[PDB]
């Protein structure tokens, strides 16, 4: 909203295998086009949702906000590394600070990283996550029933695995209103194996179907916005096209999966908050039909 | 660009059931809305690219316009029915308007009807088309070799089969530079029969395999933006989920199929030329893309 045809250029030149320089290059551009802060909204940093270091969430809210809807944000870094803030950027505050601006009450979190922590720790720190929320987050002007989870990359594998994995929902049917899944890897049978997905499932890519994502997606009732990018590397888009694939087979419908022209990895999340407003919008756009 | 929640509850109101009741209430809401006459946009109507009486089209282009793309739309109607013009709304001048404000030569056009012209008189009828405009669009402002095909049901089938029974030619010279398919059939081996896909593809079921597009588009090297809509009804979303399904299996690579949040089977060309813009800019941004 708009990005230029100079812009998608740019990130085409940087290619679609996921590298230092195409990363890299990407979080150089958009960091400086993005708004990380705001007097009107007010960050409060590093509440305590469990007693793991990483069990911090940022709460993002305007002085006015009152009964609204809830986004969560969980960044990516291919479940080793990452970060709810990256200094001298203004990623991840970028989302906490637009969703304010939007009427919501911002949530970006951190969770612990793997190999020290292998699944099911992921879908265990976004019940913990939804579970603070569900007692405290009325006091910052949230409602408890309004919420949306959001994540990157391996951040949207762990939002799906919350989905999907019934054992460890928070509450019956799961407590949340929708999510919103930006070119994450659902279905850990199909996946290329690499050394991240190694890091985090563990060392034998044959014992990983129990930590499958794709089936409980597929079968849940929760609202579901996925996103994949022009640019994404390949086995992102195999990813969401098998997604597609499996949820026309299931239903006899095509799912909101969107796919998103002149971007490519890490561009769409980064570019909220910037001039180009098409995905700040499809995201804001979705937390209100799911939560009217 | 942008449908309200307002707009989109209308839509929702009116169903996935392609019924009169939903195509006519689309047609009057957006009747209303679209643009379909500008005193600098110059029109010629009726030039004949064939020997038959529906062998027409509509040309449309600014005084200014020179060696530009050229955007033709070909209108649905269940193969049988249809037209570029309906006396009373701005459909389809909206198309050839609007193309031609974004600098464009637009063209719209008739073609042969089902049941009396059977397949494959569709993809005859956009090649003598295509041919005719490698003749004579120079001198309305266009260049022969920036064609894009865009249509919408019945219309999208007869691109979609013109790219995969035709487009790849030498007959074709340069052929044409992009497609554009909105909520078409693409494979008669698995669309649900009807009398539609009756009256244009034969009476047998059985025997509609020759006729089927997927294959063709799956292999083409012309480039190709789909949609399907929100609200589409089920084969036109199960027709959308299985192209991306093959898609993927055969390029380990997503295709750009846009979801279009909020839109139903009819409202995403007729928005073109409305203040909701996104669609419009969509069709523009991949017209400038396919044609640099």
């Amino acid at each position: 909203g708009h990005m230029t045809p100079e812009l998608r250029a740019k990130l085409e030149s940087l290619g679609r295998d996921l590298t230092p320089e195409m990363l890299g290059g990407t979080t150089q551009i958009f960091a400086a086009m993005a708004t990380g802060s705001d007097p009107e909204v007010e960050v409060t940093r590093d509440l305590e949702y469990g007693e793991d270091p990483r069990h911090r969430l940022d709460l993002f809210r305007k002085a006015d906000t009152r009964d609204a809807p809830v986004l969560v944000f969980v960044h990516g870094g291919g479940f080793v590394m990452g970060d709810k803030r990256l200094a001298e950027t203004p990623f991840y505050d970028n989302i906490g600070v637009f969703a304010a601006q939007q009427g919501f009450v911002g949530v970006t979190i951190t969770y612990r990283l793997a190999p020290a922590h292998q699944f099911p720790s992921g879908p265990e720190d976004l019940a913990a996550v939804v579970r603070w929320l569900k007692a405290n987050v009325a006091q910052y002007g949230g409602d408890p029933d309004k919420i949306v989870l959001s994540g990157q990359s391996a951040g949207a594998a762990h939002v799906a695995s919350y989905i999907a994995h019934k054992a460890h929902h928070a509450t019956e049917g799961g407590g949340i209103a929708g999510a919103i899944l930006m070119s994450g890897i659902y279905d850990t049978l199909t996946a290329t194996p690499n050394e991240f997905l190694i890091a985090y499932y563990g060392d034998d890519p044959k014992g990983w179907g129990p930590a499958s994502s794709m089936a409980g997606l597929i079968n849940t009732e929760i609202p579901l916005m996925l996103t994949v990018s022009e640019f994404d590397p390949e086995d992102f888009q195999r990813q969401a096209a098998q997604f597609v694939c499996a949820w026309g087979m299931a239903h006899a419908a095509y799912p909101e999966m969107h796919y998103l022209v002149g971007h490519n990895h890490l561009s769409p999340a980064q570019s909220i908050g910037t001039e180009i407003k098409a995905i700040g919008r499809m995201v804001a756009g979705f937390v209100r039909r799911v939560t009217r």
